[PDB]
């Protein structure tokens, strides 16, 4: 038919119509217009008007809505928005009928944090919403750093791993097709998993602008068309929108973070910022408007002769295919391949050289805090690639020299966000937090319920000043049992040979939020959990201060029924043990007794013990004299299925040799002291400091190339490398931590989500 007047509503003439569809005839006509441009100059400030142009200088354009974004500067002798002082925003100056202020999206891709030291009159728009808004030094996407499962997870509150966008490209072996940034298999809903913001906001009763557009469409015309959505008629204007741009990703790539070029596309997108800004402004909503700044990923050197090649390391790479760049996604070409042997592979990827650039992990063994496994989509050998190269199959594979895609934890990925507006802060400065988190922040700014996501809601209210949100703390599922002395020495045949909670639990006792069946155990250099069902503890409180054997006694408040015995890692050739509460740090030789009950222990592989008895010999001290005391958690982990989360015990597929002690995937330690170091850990009164790791529980230590040298070589770095967030350890346990402090629950939600990530 025709666009007459229907230009990006939301015979088709809307912003997905020039992308594998045909739009109506006209369409570039009516709604492409370019002529003259996009600035008001003062050549043009009487002008009568024309449909050909652009926009309009015309003195009657305000009431159109179809102005220049620069009409009330050039011609009518106001001052561009950011020239202007800045007041603070006690409440939205909205127009009548505004329901609530709108939210308008600014995604950047590849705005690499640093950007923002570089630039004084390179980005001026851009600096001024930095200063006067919520800002914080950096944001952590998720992993891939690559660009579809950021914006996905930016939508959705959600980890890759559960919208399913793994990856720019992927394979689905169910569908059989393959999903990628080029063609029109993306457009198919199939892939998308989730709830979007968009959808979610529709399905509420909130309008929202249409997030994609198609290519060719112009950046100073998407400006264009949100203004001019924003004028529509109350019930059909949208309260959420966003930008996309493409840049400063793409001249990235050619000239590299850090090189000469980039200085210019940083100018363009202040300017394109700026409009928006006028245009707001101009239309009186620049006291309403509420505007996030964020990125998808950051942006390193990459050159392509920093590439590692698997023909260097395989003979045969034709039967293989690889998602090559800066992760690499291995699996077979063909599904008929005899020869395919994983086991082999990664045995001949693993420490070939001292210093390789890359490590290979089947996808359930990579750190849980990367939560890359548990999806179909995601291939099961996966490599990990070192900042700054690349991975490829043959040398077939200079034009690229920045690129991105690590390990979302490294310093060049990480990437920037704003908020400015009524509901946003006022000058005020944030700690860094994780992308899954705003789909619930915009949620509230809507006053949308959000969908479940991985997000935790309330960790991100001290960026807001209206909260709408106020975080309950979930309700304990099992109560503990506190056994007195219940049995005599003589009942064990284990085979085995041989002013407490005020002190070492610091924080309450950690809630159960499954039903099982445990019981608190006391002790004096130490407190516990211990579960019934899994036979050993779920958690082990204990506190060391700044200044700080094959016996295996029977502990007389737990049943010989709910206990391991020592007969069956006698018979176990692979599996050993180990305490959960050292012997070595024991206040007394009589205190030293306890920590040999068989209620304190727990199955270790012996390449283990290397690591663990380092870890409680060595490193807790060291944190002790850093920290000045602190409080360590430990505990075991189950998660055999990868996904994440606490599994049943029908889901337990390793036991010790004819026992039903289940082996641990995994153990943990929370480890917490004052954020004011100079008091020490117990009598602390203020801000806690935690850091925590996920170790994971294995038979070799083939992921660690330098385990043939001490432990003080390589014990640490693979620990730092497994560093993980308390509310990760959370999803893996079932348990609640932090529960009895001096602090208010909202930050208590903050220090859950902080990660030590050691740059
Ligand atoms: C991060 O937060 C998410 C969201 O809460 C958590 O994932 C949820 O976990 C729960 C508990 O295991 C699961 O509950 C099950 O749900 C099904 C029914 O759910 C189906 O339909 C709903 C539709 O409204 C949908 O949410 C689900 O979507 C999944 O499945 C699709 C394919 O089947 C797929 O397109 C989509 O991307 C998503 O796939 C991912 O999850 C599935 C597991 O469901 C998994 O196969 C795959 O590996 C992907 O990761 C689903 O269709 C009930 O019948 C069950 O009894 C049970 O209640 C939710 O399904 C699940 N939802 C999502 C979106 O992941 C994560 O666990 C959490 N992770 C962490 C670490 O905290
Ligand atoms: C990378 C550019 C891009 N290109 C496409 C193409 C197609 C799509 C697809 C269109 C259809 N949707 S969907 O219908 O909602 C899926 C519905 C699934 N449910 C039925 C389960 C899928 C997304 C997204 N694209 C995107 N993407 C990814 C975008 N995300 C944002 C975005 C994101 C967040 C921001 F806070 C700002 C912007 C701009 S664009
Ligand atoms: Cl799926
Ligand atoms: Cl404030
Ligand atoms: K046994
Ligand atoms: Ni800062
Ligand atoms: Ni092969
Ligand atoms: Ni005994
Ligand atoms: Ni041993
Ligand atoms: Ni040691
Ligand atoms: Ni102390
Ligand atoms: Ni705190
Ligand atoms: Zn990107
Ligand atoms: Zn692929
Ligand atoms: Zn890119
Ligand atoms: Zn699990």
């Amino acid at each position: 038919g025709s666009c007459k007047g229907r230009c990006f509503e939301l015979c088709r003439c809307d912003n997905l119509c020039k992308s594998y569809t045909s739009c109506c005839h006209d369409f570039d006509e009516l709604c492409l217009k370019t002529a003259r441009g996009w600035e008001c100059t003062k050549d043009r400030c009487g002008e009568v008007r024309n449909e050909e142009n652009a926009c309009h200088c015309s003195e009657d354009c305000l009431a159109r809505g179809d102005c220049c974004t620069n009409y009330q500067v050039v011609c009518k002798g106001e001052s561009h928005w950011v020239d202007d002082d800045c007041e603070e925003i006690k409440a939205a100056e909205c127009p009548a009928g505004f329901v609530r202020p709108p939210l308008i999206i600014f995604s950047v891709d590849g705005f690499r944090a640093s950007y923002m030291k570089k630039g004084s009159k390179v980005m001026p728009n851009i600096e001024k919403l930095r200063s006067c808004g919520t800002h914080s030094p950096y944001m952590r996407p998720v992993y891939p750093t690559k660009t579809f499962p950021n914006l996905y997870t930016l939508a959705t509150g959600l980890y890759p791993e559960s919208h399913g966008i793994v990856g720019n490209s992927m394979y689905d072996p169910v569908f059989d097709a393959t999903f990628h940034l080029r063609g029109r298999e993306k457009f198919n809903h199939r892939w998308w998993g989730g709830q979007p913001l968009w959808i979610t906001a529709t399905k509420q009763g909130v309008k929202a602008g249409t997030f994609f557009w198609s290519v060719v469409i112009p950046h100073e015309r998407r400006i264009l068309t949100i203004l001019q959505w924003l004028t529509l008629p109350d019930h059909e204007r949208p309260s959420v929108y966003a930008f996309y741009s493409e840049q400063p990703d793409f001249s990235g790539h050619k000239y590299g973070p850090f090189g000469p070029e980039m200085t210019n596309p940083l100018r363009e997108i202040d300017k394109i910022v700026g409009q928006l800004m006028d245009g707001l402004k101009q239309l009186k909503l620049h006291r309403c408007v509420n505007v996030i700044f964020v990125g998808d990923h950051g942006m390193e050197d990459v050159t392509c002769d920093r590439t590692e090649f698997l023909s260097n390391y395989l003979t045969n790479v034709d039967d293989i295919t690889l998602v090559p760049g800066t992760l690499g996604r291995i699996r077979s070409k063909f599904s008929n391949n005899a020869k395919y042997d994983p086991k082999a592979i990664i045995a001949n990827l693993t420490c070939k050289k001292p210093d390789q650039h890359f490590k290979p992990y089947l996808k359930q063994h990579l750190p849980k805090r990367l939560h890359y496994a548990n999806n179909r989509r995601i291939e099961d050998i996966h490599l990990l690639v070192e900042r700054r190269w690349h991975v490829a199959r043959k040398p077939l594979d200079c034009f690229f020299q920045g690129d991105h895609g690590f390990d979302n934890k490294v310093n060049s990925m990480q990437t920037v966000f704003v908020g400015y507006g009524p509901t946003f802060k006022y000058k005020t400065k944030v700690p860094p937090f994780e992308n899954i988190e705003l789909y619930n922040v915009m949620c509230d700014l809507l006053g949308l319920k959000p969908a479940p996501n991985n997000g935790t809601h309330g960790s991100l209210n001290h960026l807001l000043r209206t909260n709408t949100f106020r975080p309950t703390m979930p309700e304990e599922v099992t109560r503990p049992n506190y056994p007195g002395i219940m049995y005599l020495q003589s009942d064990f045949d284990l085979g085995c040979t041989c002013s407490t909670e005020e002190r070492h639990l610091l924080y309450g006792r950690p809630a159960v939020l499954y039903r099982t069946r445990y019981d608190i155990l006391y002790h004096t250099d130490f407190e516990s959990g211990y579960s019934e069902i899994f036979l050993m503890p779920l958690w082990t409180s204990y506190t060391v201060s700044k200044q700080a054997t094959s016996c295996v006694r029977p502990d007389v408040r737990v049943s010989p029924s709910f206990s391991q015995n020592c007969l069956a890692y006698k018979n176990d050739k692979q599996m050993s043990y180990g305490f959960l509460f050292p012997p070595y740090l024991s206040s007394s030789p009589e205190a030293k007794y306890d920590a040999f009950l068989v209620t304190n222990m727990v199955p270790m592989y012996p390449a283990f013990k290397r690591v663990w008895n380092y870890f409680q010999r060595v490193l807790v001290k060291k944190y002790a004299s850093e920290r000045n005391g602190v409080n360590v958690i430990s505990g075991p982990i189950f998660d055999y299925d990868y996904d994440g989360l606490h599994d049943t015990e029908d889901k337990i597929k390793q036991y010790v040799e004819g026992s039903s002690i289940p082996v641990p995937t995994h153990y943990y330690s929370i480890i917490t002291s004052c954020l004011d170091f100079t008091q020490p850990a117990d009598k602390c009164d203020g801000p806690l400091s935690v850091s925590s790791f996920i170790l994971p529980h294995r038979p070799d230590n083939e992921e660690s190339c330098n385990s043939s040298e001490d432990e003080s070589k390589w014990v640490e770095e693979l620990m730092k490398m497994h560093t993980a967030r308390v509310r990760d350890i959370e999803h893996l346990t079932s348990l609640d931590f932090f529960r009895k402090t001096s602090r208010s629950y909202p930050e208590i939600l903050t220090l859950k989500t902080y990660l030590h990530t050691y740059e």
